[PDB]
């Protein structure tokens, strides 16, 4: 009987188009001149906040025109988890950041407890500086422990169960050409 | 004393263009194809070999239209491992890969022994299938222990120090717009 596979592809065609990848390519555009403006000078190391900072990272790079390195890091965090501790972490930010400059970079902001734990953690290794990019910004969904705002925000949205250029749905979707918003009756 | 960042711009004023964005832009178009004619059913789980992969795979995946999975994976090999025996994983494939068809997405292949190990250790996984892509093939310089062939090769180049496009040189220069040789004096 029935698939995985094939609910996705229904997933998909119920879905309703939010932004094209035009749309997205634009605002990746907006963000790489303010961190060009803000970084340049500054020698950071790019984190990659997995898994869904992979394709917006991968896209923003290079329109990155200053001196970089890229490294990546991992958590996750559970659905009661306010506080930060209980996170379970997949790959930690490493001593080499010490007195660096360091832009995190993940695909929504919606809580922000997990990118505030993150970056904490990244503060305890002797980071200099700590900046944070965000592909799409929840704004009216924060919680008291989450970062409040990010430094860089390629768009503003309306909690919708969203999908897309690196955002899952259930792991799947990460590959669509743009950010969706989920059928009612796929949420 | 020099900093680091004045020697990679240096570095990257004194590179040749190899390949322009719009060409890299172009490779992975006929990679998509490819793929999707493979893979289109196998709802594969496509995994990044870290860091060269993430730029290459990030600018592919909305290219690719069927479903899937993204995951990643990070072994480390010394030069002077000539079997992949002691290479270093710093993040190891899953189980949840096991009876999945699996992609394995890197920068380049070079010698091939650090993307054959990769392989080899994702198949003890219990993985049903694994194919392999890659942006760049230096077809010259395979060695007789790594990956002889990759399934999916966006670009073929000579035995060039290149970076760009995910490719690094010592880290740095990972955001350059398309491909790039350093200069000989370099
Ligand atoms: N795919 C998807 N993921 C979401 C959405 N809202 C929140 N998330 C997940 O929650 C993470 C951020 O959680 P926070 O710690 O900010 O509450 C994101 O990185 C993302 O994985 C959504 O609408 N769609
Ligand atoms: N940046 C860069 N990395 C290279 C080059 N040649 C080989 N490598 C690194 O070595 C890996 C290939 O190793 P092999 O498969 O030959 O053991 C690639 O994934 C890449 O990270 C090059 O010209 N430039």
């Amino acid at each position: 009987h029935m698939t995985i596979p094939d609910k996705i592809k229904a997933v998909y065609e119920k879905s309703t188009c939010l932004y094209t990848s035009n749309e997205v390519e634009a605002a990746l555009d907006r963000m790489a001149i303010k961190i060009h403006e803000t970084l340049q000078d500054k020698n950071p190391v790019i984190i990659c906040v997995m898994v869904g900072g992979l394709v917006p990272l991968g896209n923003l790079l290079h329109r990155l025109d200053f001196p970089l390195e890229v490294d990546y890091v991992h958590a996750t965090r559970y659905r009661g988890d306010l506080t930060g501790g209980d996170i379970l972490w997949k790959v930690r930010p490493s001593s080499n950041l010490a007195g660096r400059t360091v832009l995190v970079v993940d695909d929504i902001l919606d809580g922000g407890i997990t990118l505030a734990a993150i970056i904490n953690e990244i503060k305890a290794m002797g980071a200099a500086e700590v900046y944070s990019a965000v592909l799409v910004d929840k704004y009216r969904k924060r919680v008291p422990n989450g970062l409040q705002k990010a430094d860089f925000v390629g768009l503003q949205v309306e909690d919708h169960y969203i999908f897309g250029y690196g955002m899952d749905y259930h792991e799947y979707l990460r590959n669509a050409p743009g950010i969706f918003i989920v059928h009612p009756d796929h949420e």
